[PDB]
């Protein structure tokens, strides 16, 4: 169409990148992938009931946790249907709740303020909103609303020769000894390895040398990088030996490399988009090779095996371990927790060994019959595995996750796509399907993919191709929403940057001029999709106090049925890599969920945090909170240290009645406990102060994501009810929690270890493929007993009490 490229313009703008360019590719994997993604899309758009879709019910299946049952150990729940109030049972479908208020079905129980319909054949107690209400001890509130017109959700239609490589040379516009080290990799595991003679290092360098590897053209497994690096390690680049059609790479190539400043960036098929000042490498791949496509173990070794298949995912495998693990393939193949180690003990450098492997996978029943382990399913999707079949079973076990869990793991999964050898993968296609199936999962997919496309040259093209596929299947409604969301931010970030260049005088001046006619009618809060936003309470927008000059904006709720005058806060900031916070906040919701399995609870406060571009993004404003210092600053501050009894007064003072003060201290121990266990494990316990806040309601929470395990300042202890070497009745509950929460995590050592490791490889700069990760093994005290550890954390608890303020004063 001569108007079709206008839609594409719509996409391009939503995406933030152009999946139509081609000045930075050397094949058609991206295109072929766009072409290939159409089937997965249709297969989903089509297989999706327009009814429940357009309404996106949000339910769970996990058993209702104790703490929330206790708050209703009387089997009774009232649902105020807009003001005739009803009382339902923890087992009544939205219909039963419709039976009452009514005694034609063109009505649906929507929620006041948000976009959260309590529709669908689901048990009342199985609605996230309902449980949220139970959590916040609030009261449910619906509204006789007419079910949404899905029409708006219509998707606009449409040889045995040894491998050799020729290294011509490297060119750079503007820059000693330097060599090129080609490496035939697979699973981030080097195989062969050939180099070059250390010639001079200048703007141009010709070697014209063929590099004859040992691996035979056959031995080459699909998904084996041709890693080219330059040493004097300054620049690197990769090439997929076998391309997306199983064919083998053959030809002349001129690759533009990435410069170094371990991590997931070093894995990419993408070349540098900046051919203006980036290093170049010339290589030649000329050829005419063409593509392709019992008994009983003893009794002492089996023990050796079970021992191995029982250690953490970190524990390295000795050459001995491996040879053993593979010789007993069919036994190791019985224990699922053995897959990772087992498939990491395969020699992909041998068509024959690999051959067996594949024929070994067809014999997997115990696996596809065993209980789904996310921590184990995740280990199979990391950097250590580059084989389609290996990774596919893992993706097959994920296909079982209900939405609630596909959201609890979305970010980490979307980040895992950086470990996929090719753009079209079961994982991407999996993300794609669940995106289109549920609008909630789709909304976050959108922003998770966008954050990367906006700052990852390394992974933007591939991500830009997975989003496009999504933006063309979600419906016309959403596409409008995303357009409105993207506008607001692109604008608001401009304001943010300006006000940083230097205030409150030109602040509202610029703000006010913004609402004028730019700021849309009502936009969706990117971190909480079920909340619209209108004009800004300009008279409330400011600029926080700090070297960083974040923007404290507050909007009004564009909703009438909303039973409150409450505002929608939003903190925009430039200067921090909010992509490390998102990941850390994600891990937090995971522990905030693990604990639930054991009905435990720590009242964590993971606020919304959505990256948006380079060193910038949005943050959620947590109502009625204050930074730990601002409290100990009104009284002291400046050059003065702190006050022991300041914080405790801040609670009783900042809380009416006595029925509110103790609560404010009750929910203060759990929260204190929660962030101590959490940060301790996450290895980020040594935090200053302005980086730690608490609510007038008692909930404390960290922010901005000679030593100590964590911050439990005497104040916290004070509030608990202890001056020092003692033990208040609450300090006990504190411990009665911590250990019960800390040991509840050890129950997932493997999971926390696989996420931690993945977080570092795709969230931080360069990553210590060794240490930095082993830190979590230590913290969780892997291997020891349900006691040595319990004491371990306690000794930690001590050091924090033993040091009073040793660092709080230092932090300079
Ligand atoms: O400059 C900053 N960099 C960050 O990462 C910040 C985090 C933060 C998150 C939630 C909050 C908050 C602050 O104060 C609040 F009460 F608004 O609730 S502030």
């Amino acid at each position: 169409s001569e108007e079709s490229q206008a839609f594409q313009r719509q996409l391009t703008a939503l995406i933030g990148y152009d999946v139509t360019d081609v000045s930075n590719v050397h094949d058609d994997e991206l295109e072929f992938t766009r072409r290939g993604l159409v089937t997965p899309r249709m297969a989903e758009v089509a297989s999706r009931d327009p009814k429940l879709y357009a309404m996106h019910p949000w339910v769970t299946s996990k058993p209702l946790p104790e703490y929330l049952w206790k708050k209703i150990a009387n089997n009774c729940i009232f649902i105020v249907i807009h003001s005739q109030t009803i009382k339902v049972s923890p087992d009544d479908t939205p219909g039963a709740i419709l039976q009452s208020f009514f005694t034609e079905q063109d009505f649906v129980l929507r929620v006041c303020g948000r976009d959260e319909y309590l529709v669908g054949e689901t048990p009342i107690k199985n609605f996230q909103w309902v449980r949220h209400c139970l959590k916040n001890g609030e009261e449910i509130h619906v509204v006789l609303d007419t079910p949404p017109d899905p029409a708006l959700d219509e998707v606009r239609k449409e040889c045995d020769r040894k491998f050799r490589v020729k290294i011509r040379g490297i060119d750079i516009p503007v820059l000693l000894t330097v060599f090129v080290e080609a490496n035939i990799q697979h699973g981030q595991q080097v195989l062969c390895q050939r180099r070059t003679s250390p010639k001079p290092f200048t703007e141009e360098v010709l070697w014209n040398v063929w590099l004859e590897f040992s691996i035979k053209i056959k031995d080459l497994p699909k998904g084996a990088l041709l890693n080219l690096q330059i040493y004097c390690l300054l620049y690197y680049v990769n090439l997929l030996l076998i391309d997306h059609r199983f064919l083998l790479r053959r030809g002349e190539y001129v690759l533009h490399m990435w410069q170094i400043s371990f991590n997931a960036d070093k894995l990419t098929s993408a070349t540098n988009p900046d051919k203006e000042n980036s290093m170049s490498i010339s290589i030649l791949l000329d050829n005419y090779c063409h593509p392709i496509a019992r008994a009983e173990m003893p009794n002492q070794l089996r023990k050796q095996l079970e021992a191995i298949i029982a250690t953490d995912p970190l524990n390295p495998l000795t050459a001995e371990d491996k040879e053993l693990l593979w010789h007993f393939r069919y036994e190791s193949l019985k224990h699922p927790k053995a897959y990772p180690k087992l498939f990491s003990s395969v020699k992909w450098g041998q068509q024959e060994i690999v051959a067996k492997t594949y024929q070994l996978l067809a014999r997997r029943e115990v696996w596809d019959q065993s209980a789904l382990d996310v921590g184990l399913t995740m280990q199979l999707l990391d950097c250590n595995f580059s084989d389609e079949n290996v990774r596919a079973i893992a993706v097959q076990k994920l296909e079982s996750l209900e939405d609630d869990d596909v959201l609890h793991y979305l970010l980490q999964l979307v980040q895992a796509v950086k470990f996929e050898p090719y753009h079209d993968s079961a994982l991407a296609r999996f993300l794609l399907k669940r995106g289109l199936r549920n609008k909630r999962i789709g909304h976050f997919l959108f922003w998770f993919l966008r954050s990367e496309i906006a700052q990852s040259r390394h992974y933007q093209q591939r991500f830009a191709v997975i989003l496009e596929a999504y933006l063309r299947g979600c419906g016309t409604a959403m596409l409008h929403d995303f357009t409105q969301q993207v506008q607001v931010i692109e604008m608001l970030q401009k304001v943010t940057l300006d006000i940083k260049s230097l205030v409150i005088s030109q602040l509202k001046q610029k703000l006010e001029n913004l609402q004028n006619s730019q700021l849309p009618e009502s936009f969706r809060v990117p971190y909480d999709p079920g909340l619209k936003a209108g004009a800004l309470a300009i008279e409330k927008c400011k600029v926080m106090a700090s070297k960083k000059k974040p923007l404290w904006l507050e909007f009004k709720c564009a909703d009438p049925t909303a039973l409150s005058n409450e505002t929608i806060g939003i903190i925009f900031k430039h200067g921090d890599d909010l992509r490390q916070d998102m990941l850390i906040l994600q891990i937090l919701r995971i522990m905030e969920s693990i604990w639930e399995t054991e009905s435990l609870d720590l009242c964590l406060l993971p606020y919304g945090c959505i990256s948006t571009g380079d060193k910038i993004g949005m943050i959620e404003i947590v109502k009625d909170a204050t930074t730990i210092a601002k409290i100990q600053q009104s009284t002291v501050g400046n050059t003065g240290a702190f006050k022991d009894e300041v914080l405790n007064h801040w609670l009783k003072e900042k809380s009416p009645t006595e029925e509110k003060f103790q609560a404010a201290v009750e929910r203060f121990v759990y929260s204190c406990a929660g962030y101590c266990v959490a940060t301790f494990v996450l290895g980020i316990g040594d935090r200053h102060n302005d980086n730690i806040m608490i609510t007038e309601t008692g909930n404390l929470f960290h922010i901005d994501f000679e030593r100590v395990p964590f911050v439990l300042t005497p104040d916290f202890l004070f509030v608990m009810g202890t001056s020092g070497k003692k033990t208040s009745p609450h300090f006990q509950k504190f411990q009665d929690i911590c250990v019960k929460a800390y040991l509840a995590l050890r129950h997932h050592t493997n999971l926390l270890i696989i996420l931690f490791s993945m977080m570092l490889m795709t969230g931080m700069p360069q990553l210590t493929s060794k240490e930095d990760i082993e830190y979590i093994r230590d913290a969780l005290t892997v291997g020891k007993n349900e006691e040595d550890a319990k004491k371990y954390f306690l000794d930690q608890i001590e050091v924090c009490r033993d040091k009073g303020w040793t660092v709080q004063f230092n932090w300079f």
